[PDB]
């Protein structure tokens, strides 16, 4: 069994989502605002006897063989800006989320407010709220923090989310109750985002012992089967004759895996290791990150220019003036994230909330796809908005 759902771990970087990720998965969560997906799988098990919920093969409170229920995957990003961009670009394919809020600090913390805004923009309503560090602080601090949380979420998409003061048993239960696997169409056209790519060969391996490059796929919809012939949109730049266009990569799925679990099929949920026929040099060090995979001839069109509808984000994280709200202008150079792809671009025409943008790098996307927008707000790139492709 692979992961059936993607769950975002959000909230201020110091409120506790990082340790919480480790406890449920045994995984240590770890020049432009790139898309860098962080995945962490958690197998929810239960004990027939005591009914305790756990990730352990044998019971925590009765050493009995637990039973498998469902596998889930948590999604995180290196930092705040990156996580926000990863959600607004559609790269994260969230079905639900866990918003971690510390009790020892005011509540609304900027980052915390901003993450909720991304959840709302994304229409993600399967939320579980965790009031961490209740151990610290006293009975008035808590209860005051609790009311701040209820206030902060009032009027938002998380107004009815369970508030859980934090134990592994209670959280796993809640994940199962409040974030159920969504209904998906088994026959939807197979499409996939390449979030990572690698060369799994160690130094000095013999040529006849070399293995096809491996892809780190985030399946958007449909089912991919081992043996499927696939096509890799944007491909690579080639110079034949007097041209230099972008040529698609065609290869075959040699294997599929959910972490270390072997699969024959693979659908949306978690990061899927896709073994291919591609020579290792084409995949090494995420060379192909931001690409789109699908069955031959079924991939969305390649765009070198685009028209988007953009919304300015009402940010609270940042200094002053840096917090200003500035509309897109003609001639501006932006940094865009669409899918798991990242590319610079310049505005050839700003007409209100609409802009024609010429990209430095080709993109494979459908009309209606999401876009994360950033601008050099000083000595670094800063996320200023989000939108969709309408042309
Ligand atoms: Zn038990």
């Amino acid at each position: 069994s692979q992961a059936e759902v993607n769950i975002g771990m959000v909230g201020h970087v110091d409120h506790g989502k990082t340790s919480l990720t480790k406890a449920l998965t045994g995984v240590w969560t770890d020049r432009g605002i790139s898309i860098r997906l962080g995945y962490a799988d958690c197998e929810i098990r239960k004990c027939p006897q005591c009914g305790t919920y756990t990730t352990k093969p044998r019971c925590p409170n009765c050493l009995a063989e637990t039973e498998f229920l469902r596998r889930v995957s948590f999604v995180d990003s290196p930092g705040h800006e990156t996580l926000m961009a990863t959600m607004l670009s559609g790269a994260s394919l969230m079905d639900g989320a866990i918003l971690v809020i510390a009790a020892n600090e005011p509540c609304p913390q900027p980052q915390t407010k901003e993450h909720l805004m991304a959840l709302e923009i994304l229409g993600i309503d399967k939320i579980i709220i965790v009031q961490n560090k209740i151990d610290l602080v006293d009975e008035k601090q808590a209860e005051e923090n609790y009311e701040q949380i209820k206030e902060f979420v009032k009027g938002t998409i998380a107004e009815n989310a369970p508030i859980i003061p934090i134990n592994i048993d209670v959280l796993l239960k809640a994940i199962q109750d409040f974030i159920p696997t969504p209904k998906r169409d088994p026959d939807a056209t197979p499409r996939m985002y390449v979030a990572r790519s690698f060369d799994i060969n160690k130094p000095g391996t013999e040529i006849k012992d070399l293995k096809g490059g491996v892809l780190g796929g985030a399946i958007i919809q449909g089912v991919f089967k081992v043996g499927d012939e696939i096509e890799i949109r944007p491909g690579i730049k080639v110079t034949e004759g007097n041209k230099t266009f972008w040529k698609p990569l065609t290869t075959k799925i040699v294997s599929l895996a959910a972490g270390n679990t072997i699969l024959r099929k693979a659908h949306p949920g978690g990061l899927i290791g896709v073994g291919t026929t591609l020579d290792p040099y084409l995949t090494k060090s995420d060379a192909l990150t931001g690409s789109v995979v699908g069955l031959p001839g079924t991939l969305p069109p390649i765009r070198e220019k685009i028209t988007i509808r953009a919304n300015l984000l009402d940010r609270v994280v940042g200094t002053k003036e840096e917090l200003k709200i500035e509309p897109l202008r003609t001639g501006e150079v932006l940094m865009l994230n669409i899918g798991t792809a990242t590319t610079a671009g310049v505005i050839t025409s700003a007409r209100g909330d609409i802009a024609d943008i010429k990209l430095k790098l080709p993109i494979c996307a459908e009309i209606g796809d999401r876009v994360a927008i950033s601008r050099r707000v000083g000595s670094r790139w800063r996320l200023i908005g989000y939108g969709t492709i309408e042309g």
